[PDB]
């Protein structure tokens, strides 16, 4: 079962994370910005697909989007960069296991979250400058999707955030339990497919959604309050799924007590 | 290497009962995770089912099958405890004298209940998303639960047998390869076959019923409908996993 | 290359097969019964697919069926069970290499064939009992396909059997020439796709087609006499394909020239 | 990067090929016959697909055909059998690197070619015997395709042959540059997808196209001369792509100078 | 983590490239010509797909094209050949790490670029010679796509170039961080899926687009000056994405400070 070995690996990763931040904020933030941008790249692609297929009235739209999102977290895992959603399980487990403090945990969460946002912001501006969202079905897909995410009840967003980060974090969990990089990507592929097509909410992906929506002059269905509204609810949900379910879960499984 | 496989099944059976005797909390938490992991596969393919049924696609059941792999892949990759696979493992470990019938029924009971706890928690949180307040996906849960609860016992029993043959044989494959990619592929193929052919999985049905019982959508379900199905399918699962795969692997491996 | 090493492996597999049989008819038939069952599972899957897409008039039908048949031989290989079709190459090669005898070989063929049949019969009974073949497009796909295979001329069935088992056996051969379990599954997937979609005939798989069809009470248009006819033609087909083509072929490729402890190449 | 290692591998494979022939022509011809038939099996499949989908009026026909051809060269690589096409790169590089003579190379080309043809003749005979090409969309697909290939201008077949064997040989090249069988199969899959769907000409695959079309009693409009014409032009193109592009290219990269 | 190890690897690859160029321009240009031709092979394929599916009015056209482009960078990685785009990250990182100089970097960029073009030119001549772009939906797809690429505003081309090479270079980065060839190909497949389908601009792929369009007598939409316009704007964007984002970024993560 290797639950102790697994918890031992998560504890080390938590430690390595807080060490990296303490050693160099610039390294930690660049890492976070890359992850934020890598996740956003998955959004650019599946929203392009969403625009193309919704316009055709395809029934496969949300299925093809889910199948196509794999790159988001695959890039993060293969580049070894810092993403807020994964850090919910990692810091949580390492903290319960006395590897790191609550303060360390807050630091890592806040810095990776802000760094992820910087990467989303950067990608958004650049994407807008491509003219790819000047007008047409892709722009319209950004605008409609952003508006629907911004107007869902808090409770619904919260609970979707929870299920989303159980899925993200369990695929990160899998990556700590296999030595086959191909098996890692596959599990990531399956988990992102499940969470996208099922309708769960990913805070870091949402940053790029609102980034593009706000920066684009052609899109005007949502405001910054809406963006912040959705981001807060979903982030809170993400934290609950990652730390309360996956982090506590893996702690309980591996703790020699 | 049938002998070596039998030994692996036996050692796994021993670790299972050892875990339970050491910590119920750890055993049940492992079980609740597995029940949740399987349920997640159900959320995915019922979302697909809803979407494609609404559109009248003839591919509906085929896509549902192709998309169920995550269910058991997560269980295997996380090393957690699912009732279905435990039928073969404890059954073979028992015939091979690593564990007793008492241990076997303890494991089955605890993993079954733990799986259910996972299903219930998943159902609650999923209903809370608002994703099945109304529309084709909500309707797919209601209709699918109702057709499953109204099936004759015999039909459910036999579908339970074939389903767990498929689940247990993919577990067996996972014991006969060192490749995790090969493991996931075999699991993918076996789940594809059981979902699309129309076989019945007791743990997955737990999420089907917890979702339906928690959602405000008015089905024709009832708790007695769910229990009826779960009982018939569980017994079918036990026969397929213990009598076929369990006994079968003992016979191939037993250095007599 | 590495044909001699492969030939030794085939030979060893043959020796182990007969050793096992001699040691335990029960162990051997149980292994064969699983394989028949594992192959049949593939049939239950692709026939469900066939039923669904035929009923919808989809042109993709036979393509999707072929793409979805991989589970059949993949389960056999990954479970190390005994399937008649594969045994045709292995026993054949092992014999030519002085490892097993014509006697041992016909025994394995007979025992694995009957064993595969036991697996199909059980699966058919169990499957029919699910109610999934009571009525509808899948029941009909079984009935119609069972009828078309049994009403086909012997020559067509025979040659279809040759090509089927060439593919089945070459995929088994690939599994002897790689250490990667994933490459094994992929190669099996490719070969089973080719053979199902192109329309070749597989004897063990046909055992499940007729078992489900004979055990089913949704009409007939069949006859256990029709099944036997098909099973016989296809089986002889599978035999030459696996033994005359793949078996002899691998022997020739791998037989060290210095032996020559009986025959000379050129 | 390991170009010299690679050229050493090509040269050693070329030496092993001419040694096999000198040692045993029947072994060599049996190996070639297997290769010719393995390739032909790909044609039987994708022509069935071609038949089915052409009859459907589907725009995906040539795409699905391309994706389904991988079995052809995968079988050859995994069985270690002798196929003419790939032999163009291997014997030319090994020759340029002074491991084999010009005479050896032409012996290997002639024998693998005649051997491949023998494999295709056997397959086409057995295939017609199945009654699968007595009538229907598949028989027709065989009949039309054989006729369109035979009536093509020489220059067009020649250049198609070149690009086909660049793709065949580069995927044989990859097979020498990885120790992963899965990676090998994937590259063969991508390259065969590419050459089929783009419309390039493969001499050995054509042998099976013409053995079926000509051996089939259900009529057509090919003729033996038409078959020979296509085979000569495509074979010449295959040689140029494999030897002059891939062979010479890999020699230059890897040559100890 | 292992950023430092990754940076040593890039630096070492940078050193190996400049050494190869100094030792033999021929070996280096031939490697470059191959890569340009390998990338162009992906263009030939996905443009065939584009013609077929556009002609049929399929809404899957752009998605199937992206899914089918993996062969381009897969060949380059697996054959170990020199492509300009990937060189933007490798050289810039190697140079920042003091392994190679600014002069080495501009020399590698210019030679790989020109080498890639030669490969593009050679492929274009030969593809035209196949008769495959004589008339019909595929020739039309080249013509229309080349025109639209040449008539796009500079800023749009530039930013598309940035996002394209971040995707190309990150897949090259992943290839440096795994020992699994299969995982390399998967990551390449994903990144190329993302960049094609999203609409980003690849300078080396574009050389074949204009190669085919210009050499063909039946295509009359673009002109040489148009190709140069596109190639300049896109090459500049590619450089920024590979060197400024990816190169500078992996240095910062990796630099033992
Ligand atoms: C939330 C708590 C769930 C606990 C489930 C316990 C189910 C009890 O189940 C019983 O356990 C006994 C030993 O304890 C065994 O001897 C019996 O075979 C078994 O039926
Ligand atoms: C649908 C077909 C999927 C093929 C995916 C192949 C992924 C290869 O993945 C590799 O498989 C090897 C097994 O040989 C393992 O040893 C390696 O650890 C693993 O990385
Ligand atoms: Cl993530
Ligand atoms: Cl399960
Ligand atoms: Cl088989
Ligand atoms: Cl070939
Ligand atoms: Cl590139």
């Amino acid at each position: 079962r290797a639950h102790k070995e697994t918890l031992d690996k998560l504890t080390n990763a938590a430690i390595n994370k807080i060490n990296l931040l303490n050693t160099s904020k610039v390294k930690y933030l660049v890492s976070s910005a890359f992850a934020g941008l890598y996740v956003g790249i998955g959004i650019l692609l599946i929203f392009t697909i969403g625009g193309l297929l919704t316009d055709a009235g395809s029934p496969m739209t949300k299925i093809v989007m889910g199948l196509s999102f794999a790159i988001a977290l695959s890039l993060v895992i293969m580049t070894g960069t810092e993403v807020f959603t994964g850090n919910n399980m990692v810091m949580s487990a390492g903290m319960l296991n006395k590897g790191v403090s609550i303060k360390d945990t807050s630091k890592i969460w806040a810095y990776s979250w802000v760094g992820n946002l910087i990467g989303a912001l950067v990608l958004g501006i650049i994407f807008v400058g491509t003219g790819l969202v000047d007008k047409g079905p892709v722009a319209e897909f950004f605008a409609n999707t952003a508006a629907s995410k911004a107007s869902m009840p808090f409770t619904a967003l919260f609970f979707r955030g929870i299920l989303c980060n159980i899925l993200v974090c369990v695929s990160v969990l899998c990556s700590f339990r296999t030595n086959s990089d191909t098996a890692k990507i596959i599990m990531i592929f399956l988990c992102l497919f499940a969470f996208i097509t099922s309708g769960f909410e990913h805070s870091v992906a949402n940053m790029t959604i609102y980034s593009v929506s706000l920066f684009s002059p052609t899109i005007s269905t949502v405001t910054i309050g809406g963006a912040i509204y959705n981001l807060v609810a979903v982030t809170l949900g993400n934290i609950v799924g990652g730390a309360l379910f996956m982090g506590l879960g893996t702690y309980i499984l591996g703790k020699e007590k």
